[PDB]
């Protein structure tokens, strides 16, 4: 068909890789993934096209509820009907439900239009004006993020009554167009030769090889003989490992590291010993090596695609049987593991309960955990991860006994399942068990952990896996999940080790949602133009003055192709945000090294809410910033769930390509540095520089509004002081700290975290203290907020630990080792009691106060 060919070229363009490149590999694993996932995704699309209209609102506009609502007060609301300039302003309560508000608008419609209407409130949903956001369901208005936000900002909610027939037309418009255990011999390989090797001719070449199950060795590593440096080294030697073929676990990976010795690391290469169809591999393998920056078990098990430049290692996997050998089926494993013995002292049960509730163990402690594995399943099922780490993955009988217990193991909480996704648990049955326990994740929880789940994909041994199918199914059932899954994958297509896997997932996704593919192409077309616009700005800035470059940026944006590409798109930062008309006159660029673009938009339909900005940045890697901001947002969720609103500003930050991304503009905000410039002929010009922030807050908040802004400042300062301490955010100064006109303080530009002490600044203490030198009442109230926020985070310490552990897959320079995670373990003081950790925090807080006073003395 002409339409299939067009769809194929549109996917190719969108994902940044031609679909022809998949077919060219002539790889059956690739082929099977493509066919199986295309079928799975098209079935999701057909189920979606028949959804009921409210179910379709749930798919396309999932509810944005307050964290406190998850699991009184007077309010004015403006309500219009779709395709009508006319609106109605009425007084409702924060405790009222959307239905009462809709019944109220329909009664008004009936009186104004003089008709006794047939119209029932059950046939409508409320759209947030000029946003892809809807208010529906049995929730009081205050439970909706949009209404809650309006209440605190003092703004009036603007809502549109949309009929079921209009929602159904949206659904329709958006349719897809019409035996191993017998093999006792030791595992061995033949190391044949190397190709395209570059090293000092005075040195020698050695290949180190190890067998791994995740991070753990299956046996001691074996090294080759030292052979003279040359571009084509020849070994033709047998390397024998101390493990029987029968004992190779299903997820066994053979890892190689080529290096030069007089140590000069050259390259590395890994492979699974069983293929995707569970067949033990035999015959020759040409392994295109990755350059080393010595064994790398966590590294990808797929060869370097740069076959022209990559060093190659040629090996031979011997034919261990006259017929193909497959890893035993679950039925055979369960049959073998079924048999075992079960019987300890009451005093020993106390030692077991002690260690299973305690996390490194001594050999005798591991032996008691393994002996007592049945009691682990029956009375401590949440200690599965500990049992799994003591299992001898290099003994096929122990693995069968572990797997037998795993198959009757009760489902575990979401938190436990997050830990099981760690690279430390490489077994496919454990991986499948972790996903089974993660299926109960709500869309809000999934959204919060999506970044980490995408990183887990880089640890996967095969293309078709339970995690990919889970992520695809959830993405096809929730458009906002689909949106962020697409962007997390797309932003890494320039990385050769993930481009194949990520490309295949986005293709499969596009098969499941042809309409969303076009919505995403429109976003990619805007980003392409921003990149070209930024390129022009960067060059024009190096030659002429800012007013000239700004007028030329504006002239370029005014071109028909720019006006069209940059307008009428869903924001990549938030698909609920519509970026309607680009406001060229208000667009500019920043003076920092990369000259980031400052893009403003307006929307008549949304009114003041359609006034939104985006920052486009090309040249810096935005992944660490996004992680930092998502961890700050998680803190805000956890605080809100305990009734603590610290008035944080978790603005959007999204990498979209190679050193490319967007940052959400927080309007009505300025840097501490700009405020402290203490410029003349301004409202905030102070007698003392310490008065500058308070005078700025007083100018934006006259009379009675001042008290609320100081409170907003105090709460957010407490939230950011705790956030930066726990996350080890350093390099903090007046140009990367901002303040909203509301009084809310927030941080920007998180280039450094995890320590790569607690901080209190005098200018800020002055605001908290309402401009008084001595105000211990206000200061200690601020200290109370800090301690409460800190104690709440500590209680969820394991969630942060598990999420950061998954993030080690990302390849962030400040999150490479366990030493980086030590900062988190220490900042949260998880080894201590709540009393001891609070004692430690008070010492670090009191220290920051004495450090702050070295500025108060002046
Ligand atoms: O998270 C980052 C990373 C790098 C730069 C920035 C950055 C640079 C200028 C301005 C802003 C603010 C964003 C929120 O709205 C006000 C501007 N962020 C933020």
């Amino acid at each position: 068909d002409r339409v299939k060919k067009l769809i194929n070229s549109q996917i190719s363009l969108l994902i940044g890789k031609g679909l022809h490149e998949f077919d060219s590999l002539r790889d059956p694993e690739v082929n099977d993934f493509r066919t199986k996932m295309r079928q799975f995704c098209e079935e999701a699309a057909a189920h979606r096209q028949q959804l009921g209209w409210v179910e379709w609102l749930q798919y396309s506009f999932p509810l944005q509820l307050e964290p406190s609502a998850r699991g009184n007060r007077a309010l004015l609301v403006n309500v219009k009907f779709e395709g009508s300039e006319e609106s109605f302003t009425f007084q409702v309560s924060t405790k009222d439900m959307p239905l009462a508000l809709m019944a109220c608008a329909l009664r008004k419609k009936a009186t104004v239009f003089r008709q006794p209407l047939v119209e029932q409130p059950e046939e409508y949903a409320l759209q947030v004006n000029g946003r892809h956001e809807y208010l529906y369901g049995n929730y009081p208005l205050c439970h909706f993020q949009y209404i809650c936000s309006c209440l605190h900002s003092g703004l009036t909610p603007h809502l549109t009554m949309v009929h079921s027939s209009s929602i159904l037309a949206m659904r329709d418009e958006q349719s897809n167009p019409a035996s191993l255990w017998s093999l006792e011999q030791p595992f061995s390989i033949e190391l044949i030769e190397g190709r395209k090797v570059n090293a000092d001719e005075r040195m020698k070449l050695v290949v180190q090889a190890g067998l791994f199950h995740g991070n753990e060795m299956l046996c001691k590593t074996v090294s080759s003989s030292e052979v003279n440096v040359c571009s084509e080294p020849v070994w033709k030697q047998r390397l024998e490992f101390d493990i029987s073929v029968c004992d190779l676990p299903r997820m066994a990976r053979l890892c190689f590291a080529l290096y030069a010795v007089v140590d000069c690391p050259i390259a590395w290469a890994n492979l699974m010993l069983f293929d995707y169809k569970d067949q033990l591999k035999t015959g020759e393998r040409c392994l295109y090596m990755w350059p080393s920056v010595l064994l790398n078990p966590a590294g990808t098990v797929r060869g370097n695609p740069n076959t022209e430049s990559a060093a190659a290692l040629v090996i031979y996997l011997p034919e261990v049987a006259p017929h193909p050998v497959y890893f035993p089926a679950l039925e055979k494993i369960l049959e073998l593991g079924r048999h075992g013995e079960r019987r300890i002292t009451e005093e020993e049960q106390l030692q077991l309960r002690e260690i299973l509730e305690r996390g490194e163990l001594y050999e005798h402690e591991k032996d008691l955990v393994w002996k007592m594995r049945h009691e682990v399943q029956e009375h401590f099922p949440e200690a599965l991860a500990r049992l799994l780490l003591v299992t001898k993955w290099n003994k096929h009988e122990d693995v069968a006994q572990m797997l037998y217990l795993l198959c009757s193991w009760p489902e575990l909480p979401v938190l436990s399942a997050l830990e099981l996704l760690d690279f430390s648990f490489p077994d496919c049955y454990v991986g499948s068990f972790a996903i089974k326990s993660l299926r109960k994740l709500t869309d809000d929880e999934l959204f919060q952990y999506l970044l980490q789940l995408v990183q887990v994909l880089k640890y996967e041994s095969y293309l078709d896996c339970e995690l990919t199918k889970f992520l695809l199914g959830r993405a096809l059932a929730n458009r906002k999940i689909g949106h962020f899954l697409f962007w997390h994958l797309r932003s890494e297509m320039h990385v050769p080790s993930v481009a194949l896997r990520f490309g295949l997932i986005m293709e499969a996704y596009c098969r499941g949602s042809t309409h969303h593919m076009k919505v995403l192409m429109k976003q990619g077309e805007a980003l392409s133009k921003l990149k070209a616009l930024n390129d022009f700005v960067k060059v024009s800035s190096q030659k002429t003055t800012k007013p000239q470059t700004k007028e030329m940026m504006h002239m370029c944006m005014r071109q028909e192709t720019y006006m069209e590409a940059l307008s009428h798109l869903q924001s990549p930062l938030d698909p609920s945000t519509l970026l309607e008309e680009v406001c060229v006159e208000q667009c500019t660029f920043m003076d920092s090294k990369m000259k980031p673009l400052w893009i403003m938009y307006s929307s008549e339909e949304a009114g003041s809410a359609g006034n939104v900005g985006i920052i486009f940045k090309n040249g810096d890697d935005l992944r660490q910033d996004m992680l930092t901001l998502q961890m700050i947002q998680l803190m805000d969720v956890l605080w809100k769930q305990e009734g603590l609103d610290l008035r944080m500003t978790p603005y959007g930050c999204l990498p979209t390509g190679d050193r490319t991304g967007l940052i959400e503009v927080v309007l009505h905000s300025d840097t501490i540095a700009n405020i402290q410039l203490n410029k003349s002929n301004m409202a905030a010009t102070a007698a003392f520089n310490k008065d500058a922030l308070l005078n700025w807050l007083k100018s934006k908040n006259p009379g009675e509004a001042l008290d609320r802004a100081i409170e907003e400042f105090t709460l957010s300062c407490a939230g950011y002081c705790v956030a930066t301490y726990v996350l080890g955010i350093g390099d903090r100064h007046s140009d990367n700290i901002m303040i909203r006109e509301s009084g809310q303080l927030f941080h920007i530009d998180f280039g450094h975290f995890l320590g790569n002490p607690f901080i209190l600044t005098y200018d800020f203490v002055h605001v908290i203290q309402q401009g008084k030198t001595n105000n211990s009442e206000k200061f200690e109230r601020f200290r109370g907020y800090c301690e409460r926020a800190y104690t709440i985070l500590r209680r969820h310490g394991l969630l942060f630990l598990h999420l950061f552990a998954l993030m080690r897959a990302a390849g962030l320079p400040e999150l490479s080792c366990s030493k980086d995670i030590q900062y988190l373990k220490d900042s949260l003081a998880l080894g201590k009691t709540e009393e001891e950790a609070l004692k430690h925090f008070r010492v670090k807080f009191n220290e920051a106060l004495r450090e702050s006073w070295k500025t108060k003395v002046n």
